């Protein structure tokens, strides 16, 4: 019956959401850059066992080259996204080219004439870095009215500066282009997500909710960051984010940007928890002991006040599957 | 004008709802056990200066005494409740007499035949005594379908065994009579209520919830017990909880039983937070360090879903006027 597209099938989340659409009985067409790397795209041919699935190639940088895996379909989910943060000239060579991906996107859903409403998978990247309340001493409950302060991060590029910048340009381009063209955008907002995907060569926030029993050093780095800034972490189970975004798409009502989490561990909290579950790794939780901070937290009220329920509530829940993913994926030497 | 009861006028939260009926324009009847002991109740006459206010003498222990109290009202708050103590035969001295008590009140619903619906205020200690969940040693999320576990409750006595089963016996058997007599009954469950309210002469949670600050033995113990069993402690605002409660009367489609809980702090949060803004009580946070403990936490999802909202969200908005109130009491001693 209905169609929908995925950009960026071959991507951690994009894998996911792809496998709920063909379950809950949609067309899917999907988009990945070279539809013959089979070291990237072997779980396509998997998927197509589930339901119709079409694939496309498309490069968010190639104006129009989205035009067809756009036609025709009901929902397009922007999930594909540059993420290369690396370095060099950011406002050229990761801000620039993010909004610019996501306008072309935007054109082709236009051009179909057929899309109902487009989501837009952003970041709470793109809500939390709040210069005005961050160093207050106070803990904050934000929510979907705050924006991170992108003139701040200009001006004093620390570092990651340019992801945050990015992700709230984009979503305003986004926001405005799609007032002006008479289209429908929602926008999710993630926090770290969790679990196993049908993507063979994710490496994204596996490396991260993983880098206690990996000891990764990047991803350590940013659990760390994370909670020195926040005074916690927060999660979501990659299944709930794909069920919200399909909750978003099918519901009339649905309407601006969402946040998308559910539980929110501090770090120590986290190692206790992988510690006692999984003792082969060796974690040590005192390693992650820190002192009480205020915390500055995400809101969970929109999603639920509409209806939407979470299926992945505690910490063992959210858990449930990611250590035999990243072990799969190689993230995780066994 | 619209017309609600509130019975138990002396106490803490029962206070706290009357000052809010009034504010949003009801006519207001309350009980107490003795009308002229103006040490304990000389805030209600302050109150009657912010909407009308009229005082009956009523006991749960004395068949019909409510008759008048509740004659007239469209609403009945069930707030007063006797209190727990350490009883030789507490089925007779302690369980028996709270179901008594909740059916003599209930009577005189119906026979005022006004009632609209009837509020009960029971506690979450109907939800959580769960000796599954509890005992594992997993995390868990306890929702409105967990009830405190009488039959464990009863074979094994732990200590203050018969507060969670009288809570539990009482719900269970209001809803009994109010299907039987067709009238409409919601159940709040609260967690540890904080803040001020305009009674005089209050005890209950404020002295749990200032127990760090004022020292007090049998608070600190209360709330280390509760963090032993649960690795946390819940608290909400009784600003809120007696929103919560309103908002339960005047919204036709509630129904059935509903936690109200905002804020799940570990106990060395709590210190932390109260050392930090509260230097001249020489907290000492590290009093706290628990090893920690799986989290056997409360879902707030349902009170959220049917459009209710929570005004005091942080720790510190839930601390924002207590500690005043306590000095006030004479539980603080500066
Ligand atoms: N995972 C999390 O914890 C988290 C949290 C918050 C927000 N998000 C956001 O959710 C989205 C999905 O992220 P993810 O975790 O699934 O990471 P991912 O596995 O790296 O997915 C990124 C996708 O974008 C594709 N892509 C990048 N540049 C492209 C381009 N120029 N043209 C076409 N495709 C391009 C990638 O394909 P190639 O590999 O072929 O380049 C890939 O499929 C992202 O927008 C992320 O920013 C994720
Ligand atoms: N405060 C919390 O953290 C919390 C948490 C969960 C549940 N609750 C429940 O919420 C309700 C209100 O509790 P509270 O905090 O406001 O404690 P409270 O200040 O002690 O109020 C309890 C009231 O019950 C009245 N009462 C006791 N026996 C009575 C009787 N035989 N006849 C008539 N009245 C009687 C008492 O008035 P007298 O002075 O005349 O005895 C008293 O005012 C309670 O049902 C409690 O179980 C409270």
């Amino acid at each position: 019956m209905k169609t929908a597209c995925v950009t960026g099938g071959s991507g951690y989340i994009g894998s996911a959401l792809i496998k709920l659409l063909l379950e809950k009985g949609y067309a899917v067409k999907t988009t990945v850059r070279n539809p013959d790397d089979m070291e990237k795209n072997s779980h396509l041919k998997d998927l197509q066992k589930l339901g119709p699935l079409t694939v496309f190639r498309a490069d968010m940088d190639e104006e129009g080259s989205f035009d067809d895996a756009v036609a025709g379909c009901d929902y397009v989910f922007l999930v594909a996204a540059p993420l290369h943060f690396e370095a060099q000239d950011p406002e050229k060579e990761q801000i620039e080219p993010a909004i610019q991906g996501t306008l072309n996107t935007m054109r082709s859903c236009v051009k179909a004439g057929t899309v109902r409403r487009v989501i837009l998978t952003s970041s709470v990247a793109a809500v939390y870095f709040r210069p005005d309340l961050l160093g207050d001493g106070h803990g904050h409950v934000l929510d979907e009215d705050s924006w991170s302060d992108v003139d701040f991060l200009r001006a004093h590029k620390p570092p990651t500066w340019s992801h945050c910048v990015s992700k709230v340009l984009l979503e305003k381009e986004a926001g405005r282009f799609a007032e002006e063209h008479g289209i429908s955008l929602v926008t999710i907002l993630p926090v770290i997500v969790v679990g196993a995907a049908p993507a063979p060569k994710a490496r994204s926030s596996i490396v991260d909710c993983l880098s206690m029993l990996s000891g990764d050093e990047a991803g350590l780095a940013m659990l760390r960051a994370i909670q020195k800034t926040s005074g916690e972490v927060q999660l979501v189970h990659v299944d709930d984010l794909c069920r919200a975004e399909l909750f978003l798409a099918e519901n009339a009502t649905a309407n601006g940007r969402y946040i998308c989490s559910r539980y929110h561990p501090t770090l120590v909290e986290l190692a206790t928890f992988l510690a006692q579950k999984y003792p082969q790794y060796g974690v040590k939780p005192t390693d992650f002991d820190d002192e009480e901070r205020p915390r500055v937290t995400m809101s969970l009220e929109k999603l639920i006040r509409e209806g939407f329920e979470y299926k992945h509530n505690t910490l063992e829940e959210i858990y449930d599957n990611v250590v035999e993913y990243g072990k799969a994926l190689g993230i995780l030497p066994y």
